[PDB]
């Protein structure tokens, strides 16, 4: 019910750029918790990233609204070298 984490994802090659299309209909959220699915993480609302190896990887964010309550999303994708 709320918060209710979203986003979408722009993979190019091996990087990542993201939209945060998160919500709050009891509240506002004030806190991320990105989770690339190969050991990265970033606390920032909407980051870029990359990996290394082609393969298979779940990104999830979890946010956190102002009165302690969360959310996750999660999104498999695949990213392959050149
Ligand atoms: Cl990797
Ligand atoms: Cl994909
Ligand atoms: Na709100």
């Amino acid at each position: 019910i709320a918060p209710v984490a979203r986003f979408e994802l722009k993979v190019e090659g091996l990087s990542v750029m993201s939209q945060n299309t998160s919500s709050d209909s009891d509240g506002n959220i004030v806190s991320y918790l990105w989770d690339f699915g190969n050991g990265q993480t970033s606390t920032e609302a909407a980051p870029t990233w990359s990996y290394t190896k082609a393969g298979s990887y779940s990104v999830t964010l979890t946010v956190t609204d102002d009165k302690g309550d969360s959310d996750t999303h999660q999104q498999t994708i695949k990213v392959d070298t050149p």
